[PDB]
């Protein structure tokens, strides 16, 4: 039932920016994986240009962009979130 990474991909996507970071502009989610247990998620972040920011910042804005998760899914128990580079797939 870890398909529900399609609600977090859906929500997670609008949440972005958020982020407001000149050096590596829009944040795209290129896909969201969620464990069997519900209780991690990788977030497959996708970009134009890196800036360091926009990496590290995510992380620390991770607390937060949980807690707008929660309100947008009303989910009992929000899974803990991870950011991953984007890609670095071919596009």
């Amino acid at each position: 039932k870890a398909h529900l990474e399609a609600q977090l991909k859906r929500a997670l996507a609008e949440e972005i920016q958020a982020l407001e970071d000149p050096r590596l502009f829009l944040l795209t989610v290129e896909a969201v994986r969620l464990s069997k247990d519900g209780s991690v998620l990788s977030v497959y972040v996708e970009a134009f240009r890196e800036e360091e920011g926009a990496l590290r910042a995510l992380s620390r804005a991770e607390r937060r962009l949980v807690a707008a998760l929660a309100r947008r899914v009303r989910m009992r128990r929000l899974p803990r979130l991870e950011f991953l580079p984007w890609r670095a797939s071919p596009a």
